[PDB]
């Protein structure tokens, strides 16, 4: 059929495993068909990793900052049992992590809503956005053990003794064994943050909320709280009132309490530590991780990096391996598309990519809605693990694409 | 009547609590046991016009006898300084209370099974176990101006049997923030024992969560400690009632938690037990059926008082001579709870029945009954006025129910 010219060049990285394998089907049966697009492809897969020294990551990263917008497929984050399993040269970092600092930019995951199919909080029916601000609260800290009675202190030591001055603050005197940590963040950091918060509020049209405990962390989450309302009145306010949405700090006691009371539609910004946990629980709440994605924002607002808030799905490719039968939900991996190839033709100006972006989503989502053609993990919530209820991993493919096809003749 | 062996300390409170607290004492408790209260009036007044030391005579009195029964306390604060005239904002009765008797904070929903929940699968309690010695709540924090380089270091009493530290933190390169925290593991290890012991009287299995993974250290730290615990005091006993210990990541537990159908306790550091438990009582429902136990590392003290606050937005309404429908379960359960751990204590079998009755009583008024506060009836979808009942009618029934249950 007629091929839609996609501008710019699409940055594509490959992955492992299960996701590596509906990546595939994604490609020629979803996209490659009606996109003239020309891929950079970087393929990110544990082997590819491990043989460039972790180079091509690195390479990824930089060409997703050169042409904007990159669309990414799960990929193994090696550990111990990683590095033999494969004979890798050590523990490479996470790929997620490598690009995320690279690019810069905030990671916001968003949970897709299928109407049919229920939420463990039923409440729930429009999507609440996590977006974590990972720099270095908890995951850069320098923890220790105190052995016995003596004083911690936090000592400070600034490179130019004429503008600021030192600081020595008690900590504690201990009476006995115990622990002990200090951790640290940045201005710049929580800058990008909050800019790269506000324009994901903006583009989504949502609600933004800001959670910290700046009742007892007066100075640090205080100055979380400070950047937030100074960037805001700054850039950001007038555009959120032509919209109708608002930007508010809100206590993370109040805030959580008032997510699960909620109906959802909104998005909540945390600091690296309540991101992590927050987003497995509003995960697990909507339901299936095959229904959550994820989308990269930098602070500039001209840099993306779409995949699926999900892994590789290790525990299904141990069967796909031996040949038994899988039911693994390609719609995350599919939405990384559409939502990266939607990002790709506002930038470009191409409403002809943004309108089959769209509809590639309704062809996906109404494959399970409509006509009920779904995997074993959507059909769980529902309360049917009938070898009936559900269809096989390539089965689903088979029917979006079938509806894609459909759907596409106008 | 029912002779209650030893006194029971008794904390009345302020605004509506303090209202159902003592139509409950009179109406519940008085008429069938004979105890002798020890009384402390913890009122935002009688607080202040002490400068803070009833709160304290409290606690020592809990100490002495052992349980305490608590109604909701005002918490003072910038405004509530200019509301009541305050001379200090004097800092949390339940904190001051706390300290002085050390032990942890457990909070309990009440399960009403009539009555759905947000989180529809949960059927069993989920106990979140607070450390709430201090981890954040006792941190030192401050801003950097620019670049400089920032160490925690460590200075032992004697150099003799222990090693000092200086440990390079990070050096900034631009202004940012800075904190340091710190716990014992004296604390831990009381947060470690009351954990067990809860369990075993609840009979219920006990998870512990905390980031080791990142925090190799300090979070693992709290694992070794509860491990050692468990397996020098209480594993035979979790072996012999068929429940289990372990350690999570709390990116796992907090996933399984919502995944499950409750049943089971979560002891948590301090922070996490703080957002945990305002998320655990929400999936539950109304913070009226929302209970809490302070359980010393020894086992012998006990605090039970209503998970809930006050009720401000209530008050003002009955300010206002307009009618009201406050949930008083909680708070009762906050006298059944402190009485039930009164008799376990006395060995009084009498005063534990007493207990479980009052508890069947105010249950059943709503499960079979079907007459409950306007709380209630919105979790059950029912938004009529005619659906609900007011604060005194609640009890009026809770009275004349317990009246027929105790009949036999
Ligand atoms: N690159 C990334 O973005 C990323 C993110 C996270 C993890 N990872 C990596 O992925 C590998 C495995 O991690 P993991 O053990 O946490 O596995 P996972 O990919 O995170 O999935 C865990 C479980 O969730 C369910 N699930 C997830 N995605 C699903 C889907 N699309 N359809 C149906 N069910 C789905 C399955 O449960 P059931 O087995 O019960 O069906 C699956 O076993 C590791 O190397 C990890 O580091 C990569
Ligand atoms: N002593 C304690 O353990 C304790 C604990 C927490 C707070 N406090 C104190 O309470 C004051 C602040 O109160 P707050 O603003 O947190 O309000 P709250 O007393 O915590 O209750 C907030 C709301 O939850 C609902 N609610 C709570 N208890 C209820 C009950 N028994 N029956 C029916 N509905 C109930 C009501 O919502 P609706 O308005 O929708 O009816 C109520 O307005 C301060 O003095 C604070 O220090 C004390």
């Amino acid at each position: 059929f007629s091929k839609i010219k996609v501008k710019q060049p699409v940055v594509e990285l490959d992955g492992d495993e299960m996701t590596r394998i509906i990546w595939d089907k994604i490609k020629k049966k979803l996209i490659l068909p009606y996109l003239d697009v020309d891929l950079k492809y970087y393929d990110l897969s544990v082997e590819s990793r491990d043989a460039t020294s972790d180079k091509i990551t690195q390479d990824a990263a930089e060409a997703i900052k050169k042409y904007g917008v990159g669309i990414k497929c799960a990929t193994i984050t090696p550990d111990e049992a990683r590095v033999k399993e494969f004979n890798l040269h050590k523990m490479w970092k996470s790929p997620n992590g490598t690009i995320r600092n690279i690019l810069g930019g905030t990671v916001f995951r968003e949970p897709i809503v299928i109407p049919r199919i229920p939420r463990l909080v039923p409440r729930w029916e429009k999507p609440i956005i996590i977006g974590r601000h990972a720099h270095g609260d908890q995951y850069k800290a320098t923890d220790t053990l105190i052995p016995g009675p003596g004083s911690l202190e936090l000592v400070y030591k600034p490179s130019d003794p004429t503008t600021a001055q030192p600081q020595t603050l008690k900590v504690y005197d201990y009476k006995g064994s115990g622990v002990a940590m200090a951790m640290y963040n940045t201005d710049e950091s929580i800058e990008g943050f909050a800019h790269s918060s506000f324009k994901l509020a903006i583009d989504k049209k949502l609600n933004l909320f800001l959670s910290t405990k700046n009742t007892i962390l007066k100075k640090y989450d205080g100055r979380f709280k400070d950047i937030f309302q100074e960037v805001y009145e700054a850039q950001y306010k007038s555009k959120f009132e032509q919209l109708g949405i608002h930007y508010e700090h809100r206590l993370i006691d109040d805030m959580v309490a008032q997510m699960i009371k909620s109906k959802g539609g909104f998005i909540m910004a945390l600091k690296n530590y309540d991101g992590d946990v927050q987003s497995d629980i509003v995960a697990q709440g909507f339901g299936s991780l095959g229904l959550m994605t994820s989308i990269l924002v930098t602070p500039d607002g001209k840099t993306f990096e779409s995949e699926a808030a999900h892994g590789t799905v290790t525990r299904h490719y141990r069967k796909y391996q031996k040949g038994e039968e899988t039911s693994t939900n390609s719609i995350a991996s599919i939405f990384a598309w559409s939502r990266g190839l939607l990002k790709r033709g506002e930038l470009d100006n191409t409403p002809a990519l943004c309108k089959f972006a769209n509809i590639l989503e309704s062809a996906t989502l109404n494959t399970v809605q409509q006509d009920g053609i779904m995997t074993k993990d959507l059909a769980l919530a529902c309360g049917n693990n009938e070898r009936s209820a559900y269809v096989t991993t390539e089965e689903f493919l088979d029917a979006v694409e079938k509806r894609l096809q459909k759907e596409i003749k106008s």
